[PDB]
């Protein structure tokens, strides 16, 4: 029967509401009870504030006018206002103050997946202080997450009036008694009612919840901790450089501040920072995720030699070149966490911070060969197998579904074991036509993945393992060096290829590194634990590279 | 015969050179002349500066090497160095006072433009102090300008072994009779007259230029004022965001910090800011240079009303929700002065400075329909010609050479006169089939402004003009408004249809609006005197909007 939800900004999805803020400055002041609702109401439909709700001024031409109103009612109450009594002070600091009612949002998204159609409806004014940005902010914070945003100051509307309860059927193309409305004031409620809406009055957060529980027939309250905000591919920015003229690079970006670049690992997309990219943009940083050479939309050339980490990395500098950057934070993961640590040890004016999830620091061997190094550890097999061109692509091509259903799976959810994969005579030998799906991915995030590789396949991705020999002979040449730039590691308990303990000697070579450590966590780091990643980057970038 | 030109950096494309803070320190602490100069130079091949030239230490593990060396110094010239000496202080204020040579770089621009291959080659070393990002920053400025950029501590060899010349002349595909190179530093010079190589050895810049002036026979010194730099579109960033279903928008993306976003005229293109998109991002911006909805590769769906401002402005608003951005300063030129305008009037929020070149702000008159009151200024008359959907298409599609070969012309070069279009029957009626090239414009820059057109024609662009009443409707709700925050707007002499005086009650609507004014420039403000409008626009972003 409900189908739609409708939520009020000021003291249901924003607290404190900026009312209260009337309320405790005339207690902090000692002022006559209820003489700044007054002012602030002064008028009725024709005084400043309304026509401040129905965008007929913006707030700076506001400010005045409620302090006009402020100084008629101590006159007829026989008060004096305080010296230095500030209208503009209250309302930047009550505005500033108001954030985002956590539990509420977060009923709004539970029902927002069930199928409710969210709308937020709010009596607000044109911000045009200089403080305007953060209200900005918080609006950008929000709105991403609901259908509608209806904005009286927009629509030149108010609640209470009785059209704007028309314009929002209108809008959610829903009958009246489809629609749960919440709000916090009751003179806004009582329109809702009249045309039989579900409505709740909201005084605590909780008990607006239970209510609002027991009338949709949906958990709320106590539910599961829900995983980060997630990336729709087609609601992205999506950007192209060409470094050179056979190559192209795509990246997908989102927020403002130092950028950070995210390099993804074997074989996998942009898309695996999916649930990094908005908490990281919403951090305060300008997150560029890419695909990286080989895969997606980026560029693909047959050759073995366009894949040295050599290549990949001089490519990734002009990237920042003509993207007009001097400097980016490199946070990376398998592969690309591989490849950011070279990044750090060759371009460290490039490099604003270094980070890598799974992947440790390690030097070349100068005296033992690679390819020699690599029989010392059987969980390494699989890197044999890819060597021989073609051998790797035609499994791992076949059944690109199979492929990344197989691949893609929690530490307690393998199906494949790394041993004697050459012996065996493929990665997937032993392992299932039709595999289950992880509780770590929807079935659409793998048909993502599969239309990606259905540009290029897996040629490209399997040249990073091509250049062992070239890398190592390159990586000879930073045995002098140290990285002294700000370096993160992240282990990641049961990745049982790239165990914590391979990363044991890094402060050897990274003498300042700092550490964090994920347990219970596969190889797919980010959306195994995308909430434990999200922290330990936010806490890194915050104190080590802002 | 002489073909390419190799520039040193200390000393030659940037000044002071670092060497010369190893002297001034000496005199400045009152230590032994050449103290410094010997430490630095200690051990000669196989000492600590060596090491860090060629890529084998980084700067940070260098400074205390240099440290030990000062101190070895000190004590066989039995001299006591200062308490609070600081290597990492000495070399940072260095390497942060050294600028641009700016006479050095238009030299070397001069000669690349008439053909030379020019190449820096430069002992540098791998820079991980924390302050690393101010020579991140010169390095690329200067980089953009060469073919080449070749640094001792990336090949792995340094001046003057003999090998790097080699490596310098296989890079450049030249035998050495074919290269100039210059140099302050005469040891680093010897080598390269051996392989037969015209010299210059760098001390005043002036004596160095005249010596290069005579042995490529092109005039380097005392030359006309350049243009600023330009943009090639192949090298540009391309961005992406679906702002709704049938509608996609398309910019060029340059630099890091606060968001500036440029709004081109009609019938005009993200390129038309070729000229400030460099310098904006060079004076410390991310510049967001739009194809606004109708040209280039943005979407142009049919529909008229898909182009009233309101519609305009909301997508705009999603531009910046889609990539995540709270606010921008917003720019604009002609039709996307107006919009600006609007986004100013309409989103304060998500403004953080407004701008417009030519187009005055003008409200809406209530009593006056908007094409009633277009008739009462003959100089739009075009406006009216433009109406019909059909008519003003065929004209413009026509010949698309002839198009922007006869609209892009500087005000001492007008082919056309604004007067009686409809009677006329056509813009360009009385105009010629091959119209010479302007002086402002290449042939090349015509074409791509051509190719453009090829995708959608002009039938989006004239839209703009075709929601008048409906823009007067939209208008006339912010009549109670005035813009409160940062603007500026920049009038043009002799923009005959923009002319200064529309500008003049501005005031009115925006109390503390700022004003820049350019002589002796036509409509075409950002390629008619680029180098002016650049100037005002960081003049003002540094004041008004940092
Ligand atoms: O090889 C490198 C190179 C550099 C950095 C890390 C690694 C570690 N690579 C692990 C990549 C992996 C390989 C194989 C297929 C699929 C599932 C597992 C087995 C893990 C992806
Ligand atoms: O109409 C508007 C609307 C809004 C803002 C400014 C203007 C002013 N538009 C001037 C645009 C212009 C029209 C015509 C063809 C070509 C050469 C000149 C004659 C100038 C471009
Ligand atoms: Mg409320
Ligand atoms: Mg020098």
């Amino acid at each position: 029967t409900l189908r739609a939800a409708v939520f009020d900004l000021d003291g249901v999805l924003a607290l404190p509401a900026v009312f209260g803020v009337l309320g405790r400055t005339e207690e902090a002041l000692a002022l006559p009870r209820g003489l700044l609702n007054d002012a602030f109401q002064k008028g009725g439909p024709e005084g400043a504030t309304t026509r401040l709700m129905k965008g007929e001024i913006t707030l700076s031409q506001w400010i005045p006018l409620m302090e006009e109103n402020c100084r008629k009612c101590s006159e007829t109450a026989k008060v004096c206002l305080p010296k230095n009594f500030s209208i503009k002070e209250i309302f930047d600091k009550a505005i500033s103050a108001r954030k985002i009612n956590r539990p509420m949002l977060q009923a709004a998204l539970m029902l927002r997946k069930k199928g409710f159609t969210t709308a937020i409806l709010t009596n607000t004014w044109l911000d045009d202080r200089a403080e305007r940005d953060g209200l900005a902010q918080l609006m950008c914070e929000l709105k991403m997450h609901f259908d509608f945003l209806i904005e009286s100051c927009q629509v030149g509307m108010v609640k209470p009036e009785p059209q704007i309860y028309k314009f929002l059927l209108d809008t959610l193309k829903a009958s009246p008694s489809e629609v749960v409305f919440l709000d916090d004031i009751g003179a806004n409620l009582k329109p809702a009612r009249d045309l039989g809406m579900v409505t709740i009055l909201v005084q605590d957060t909780d008990t607006a919840l239970k209510e609002l529980e027991k009338v949709t027939g949906i958990q709320l309250l106590n539910t599961p901790a829900p995983l980060p905000t997630s990336c729709n591919p087609s609601d992205m920015s999506h950007g192209y450089v060409t470094v050179k003229p056979r190559v192209r690079l795509h990246f997908v970006e989102l927020g403002s501040g130092p950028a950070v670049c995210l390099c993804h690992g074997f074989p996998e997309s942009w898309y695996s920072w999916r649930y990094q990219i908005p908490a990281l943009a919403q951090a305060g940083y300008r997150v560029l995720a890419m695909d990286m050479k080989g895969y997606g939309e980026s560029s693909a050339p047959p050759e073995i030699e366009e894949y040295c980490m050599e290549v990949l990395c001089k490519e990734m500098v002009t990237f920042l070149d003509k993207l007009g950057l001097s400097q980016a934070v490199f946070i990376g993961h398998d592969w690309g966490g591989m490849l950011v640590w070279y990044m750090a040890l060759f371009y460290p004016e490039r490099v604003r911070a270094v980070a890598s999830l799974n992947t440790p620091f390690i030097p070349a061997n100068p005296n033992m060969s690679p390819l020699e190094s690599i029989k010392a550890n059987p969980v390494f097999d699989y890197q044999l197998y890819f060597q021989e061109p073609g051998v790797a692509e035609a499994e791992l091509e076949q059944n690109l579904s199979r492929t990344f259903k197989s691949l893609f799976r929690a530490s307690d959810e393998s199906v494949l074991s790394m041993h004697k994969v050459c012996e065996a005579g493929g990665l997937f030998v032993n392992s299932p036509e039709e595999p289950s799906l992880s509780r770590m991915v929807t079935e659409e995030e793998i048909q993502f993945y599969v239309q990606q590789f259905k540009k290029s396949g897996f040629r490209g991705p399997l040249n990073w393992y091509r250049n062992m020999e070239r890398n190592w002979k390159w990586a000879c040449k930073s045995l002098g060096r140290k990285i002294l730039i700000p370096a993160l590691m992240v282990t990641a308990e049961k990745d049982f290829v790239l165990v914590p303990q391979m990363s044991q000697h890094m402060e050897d070579w990274i003498p300042h590194l700092k550490r964090g450590h994920i347990e219970d966590c596969g190889h797919w780091t980010q959306m195994d634990k995308p909430t434990e990643v999200n922290q330990i980057l936010i806490k890194w970038l915050d104190s080590d590279a802002r």
